[PDB]
């Protein structure tokens, strides 16, 4: 089985061929860190920094998300939400009419929960997200977004882009631990809490387009 | 209104006459803590460690413990849960028995709501509290917990002894943090998330018995 009407078609190989396309897509560094090997970055506490995605799979991703085109998000009113009223307004696409909240939900299941059990030991993830969209911020559609929580117990933050040459600006700013993330990482990601010890505010972008995929996972 | 079935009638007049059962079971200086003065201690981040309620609720409260005689708890399944099995077993009765759960959420919304969103800038609180129950720590009866987190947003821990004079022992470890409650007070209580970023330990009591008051908030 192989969806030929695709730009991309290896990336939902996943389910077909999981040894190749972990072997495609995953970092190289994703099982040295996965092993205990250092890697894990905490600039702030209750934070972790681990290398998730690779250069092609990040690359491809952002070149499936322009094809789609469709950047929808902006308003207050939410369309994929229940309530219909979204609390923070923003330019993203959802996974779910790209049709990638499936593969990206079993990826989190496969590599994102045992990471997430073995730094939090005693803790036990069934990897359940309900919410997964990737965002692009622009200097004239959608400037930083304003200081506000996660409705999940962990909430994960991942760049899609390499920092400095794609995009000028900062990322985060953590009021609570007094600390911000000026340097994202285009192969690392941030996993950390941020439903009560977790006030996230967004830094601004000067230069440049900036897109972070982040997912709402156990909410 | 003013019913005598109880050895401590004044305990169930919280909502009755609000002034007066603050001026006669709340702690003094809780209103200086909540003033933003001091008295409001963090020995370890995110944690916190101020007075709440005065050596007279305290003492009507161990007074009614020690006369409701069911004491149950100690076994890995339980009755009283939905799901009939208890992570962490412990010999506590839950305030539901004793009918004063009641009066615990009305001083939760009233006292402990406030001193919540006061200390955690950016988040709302409800008051949202299911599971809840005073266990007596007992050496010969009731050892040291295994360490295990909570499944709730935030964690109230109260004393209802004087350690020492009482119980020979000690408090909590936190392992993640290297943090230990070596000396509680009777008054001041412990409030700290215990959902992801915390697992923590309770030190074994050695002599007496240490009665502690447990309240899981926002589940």
């Amino acid at each position: 089985r192989y969806d030929t009407e695709h730009l991309h078609p290896d990336l939902w190989q996943i389910f077909d061929n999981p040894v190749d396309w972990k072997e495609q897509y995953i970092h190289e560094n994703y099982s040295r860190a996965l092993e205990g090997e250092g890697i894990v970055e905490q600039p702030c506490p209750d934070v972790y920094w681990f290398p998730l995605l690779s250069e092609q799979m990040c690359d491809e991703l952002v070149a499936e998300m322009e094809h789609y085109g469709q950047w929808s998000g902006g308003r207050h009113e939410d369309s994929r939400l229940a309530g219909g009223y979204e609390n923070v307004p923003t330019v993203d696409i959802h996974m779910k009419q790209v049709g990638y909240e499936d593969q990206w939900l079993q990826l989190l299941r496969t590599y994102v929960g045992p990471m997430t059990e073995s730094l939090f030991p005693g803790y036990h993830t069934k990897a359940r997200a309900v919410m997964n969209f990737v965002v692009r911020y622009r200097p004239d559609e959608q400037p930083s977004l304003r200081p506000h929580h996660d409705s999940s117990t962990f909430t994960l933050n991942v760049a899609l882009n390499h920092k400095g040459l794609d995009y000028e600006g900062g990322g985060c700013r953590f009021l609570r631990y007094d600390c911000v993330i000026s340097s994202p990482r285009k192969g690392w990601a941030l996993l950390h809490p941020g439903r009560l010890t977790h006030y996230h505010e967004g830094l601004p972008t000067t230069w440049g387009t900036r897109y972070i995929m982040v997912s709402f996972v156990d909410p």
